[PDB]
């Protein structure tokens, strides 16, 4: 026997943003306060983590649009 | 036997905002506070984890649109 | 027997902004506090950590817009 | 008013063992084993412990007699 | 108001063993095991331990006879 | 007021023993053994500890015998 795959995907695809101004922008938090106790930490094996994180983001991007996007083709 | 697979699909799609301003924002929240006790950790083998995170986020994109696509053939 | 295998994907794809202006942004933040304590960390095999990590973030990009994309093709 | 105490116990006792002989004595017991696991141990105010003791006593005493005794007299 | 307190107690006690020959004693034990897995030990205020104590004791005294006493008075 | 206190206690008290022989005496233990494991101690305030102590004793005394005796008066 034989065997043909054809693959042919196509995106004309667009992702947009229009605006005219970002304003006026206060980011005035009171100040915090954060405690941890412990004794023992053992990881083993592909981990993550975080501890004790006080923590004050501004982000105002003029536009943060995105496009995520995957093919896959597998053959046995 | 033989066989044929003929993959096309087709985006002309658009994701869109229009906006006139952002105006005023203000983000002004009274101090927290935090405390964890424990004695001990033990992870193993794909594990995330946080422990005590005060946090504070102003996110004011001028549009924050977003497509996320994904293909998949598998053959055997 | 035989095999033909034909990947053709298309991309004609935008990803856009278009802002007048970034206005007045204030991060003004009061002063935090973080404390952790510990006693033993024993890590093993693949492992991320943050401890005790006060931290203040500004981000203004003029467009931060992203295309991410990836494909794959595997025979056996 | 007034007042007389007058406190006179008299032992005139005997404690006593008259014995021919003691005779063969074995002690002759096959080996044990012990094993414990744990993680905290976390004591306070007036404590006493014992963790794994494995143990063999002959104790073969010519005579172990004994008197305990007490007195107390008090007074407001 | 007066107080007399008088306290004459007597002891002609006695604590006795009388033997003719202590034998023959053979204290053979097989050889043991003792294993023992914490983390953390953390006392406070009076405390006493014994941890893993694999012993072994052959005690053959001639006698080993005794007497505890006491006496106590207290006035207020 | 006034006070008499007339504090006089007798012994003629005797701990005694007789014994001809102390024979043979075997003390013949397979061998032993002992393993601990932890990661931390924190000891305060009046403490004793023992930790892993394979032991081995003969005691033979040709008698072994013993008084102990206490006295207290106190007064306010």
């Amino acid at each position: 026997g034989s065997v043909q795959i054809v693959y042919k995907p196509v995106d004309l695809s667009k992702v947009t943003s229009k605006c005219g101004s970002l304003g006026n922008i206060h980011h005035k938090p009171g100040g915090g306060q954060v405690e941890v106790k412990s004794e023992k930490l053992d990881f083993k094996d592909r981990v993550q983590s975080k501890i004790g994180s006080l923590d004050n983001i501004t982000h105002v991007p003029g536009g943060g649009n995105k496009k995520i996007e995957t093919h896959k083709l597998t053959f046995r």
